[PDB]
């Protein structure tokens, strides 16, 4: 549970260093900064308008974004059940 | 089960006066009143447009209302979770 | 001539913004919260842009008869810009 | 007469998609990010196509005082037109 919850948020702040990088000229809004892009994941995470608010205007300037989006989704997803899981059963 | 239930009341209705108090006056459609805090916290709870609709529209006036928001969904989300699962075992 | 309408117009604008933030100012502080917000508005309703689909039915939700106020601002405005502006080719 | 006008709302064009480009290109990359995609944006803001509640009110949540460009542009540009399309009807 502990090292699940350490490797969520080395996972969680790699992803959100890659973002920055990536979308943060083209999107500063949702990644302009490190803070931005920790927040916007973190709702990428619970799937809040994922596609039709953040990926899908995202990919109309890098096509290949769901090769970034996709593969978060469903590590951290899988993550965060497998860690409240956890909490439950220990 | 009973206080798990009795212990996501609490939070709620705790959360629902901060916030009234918080974005009551700048958000009075979200958060007016009590009423209205406790629906819009519901809301935020099942995950439906708590960022693009709630939350990056209050963060435009209070830049730090993800300090409130983050554990709140945090919190509730995993006792809510904690909840069904606990009705569903103490069934078996 | 075209002095007094300019003139009209910034009164107008100010007794409107000023009863528009004390009528809707509470219930919405983004559009109305203050003098300011309310001026930005108000011109804003005058170029047509979004003056009903995004500010006055939204509005009208909390206070129906709010049409009484902002279909006759519109009216005297986009009547009075015209004059204006017509009143400035032909001197 | 109209020559002149014309050539005048060209140069205002361009001075302020130079400004708006160099203001707020870094903010709002899709609208402004550049010379081509501000004269695009400019010319639906003279059309006062969801200038307010698609343009000028996103950017002042990053930059506040943005009214005080995008407001006398409007004035000025819906102005011009309007001289310009009476122009070429009288002559
Ligand atoms: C799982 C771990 C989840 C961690 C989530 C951390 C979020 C930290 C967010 C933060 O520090 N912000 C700056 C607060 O000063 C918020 C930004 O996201 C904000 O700057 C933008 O959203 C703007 O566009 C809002 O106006
Ligand atoms: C569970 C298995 C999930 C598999 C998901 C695979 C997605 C593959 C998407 C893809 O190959 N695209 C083309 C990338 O070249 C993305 C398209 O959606 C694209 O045609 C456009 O809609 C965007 O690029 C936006 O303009
Ligand atoms: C008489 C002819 C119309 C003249 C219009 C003058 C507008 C002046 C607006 C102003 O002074 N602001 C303060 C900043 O300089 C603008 C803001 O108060 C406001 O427009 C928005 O930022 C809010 O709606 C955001 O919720
Ligand atoms: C050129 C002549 C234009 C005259 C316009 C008169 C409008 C009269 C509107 C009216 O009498 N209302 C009742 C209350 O005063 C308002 C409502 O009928 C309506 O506008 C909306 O509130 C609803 O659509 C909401 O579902
Ligand atoms: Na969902
Ligand atoms: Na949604
Ligand atoms: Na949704
Ligand atoms: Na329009
Ligand atoms: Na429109
Ligand atoms: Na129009």
């Amino acid at each position: 549970v502990g090292s699940v919850a350490a490797l969520l948020t080395v996972v969680f702040y790699i992803a959100a260093v890659m973002a920055t990088n990536l979308y943060g000229a083209t999107f500063p809004e949702w990644f302009g900064d490190l803070s931005k892009s920790l927040y916007t994941l973190f709702q990428v995470m619970t799937l809040e308008s994922w596609s039709m608010g953040i990926v899908r205007p995202v990919m109309n300037v890098h096509p290949n974004a769901w090769v970034f989006f996709i593969p978060f989704i469903m590590l951290t997803t899988f993550t965060v059940l497998n860690l409240f899981i956890g909490i439950i059963v220990d």
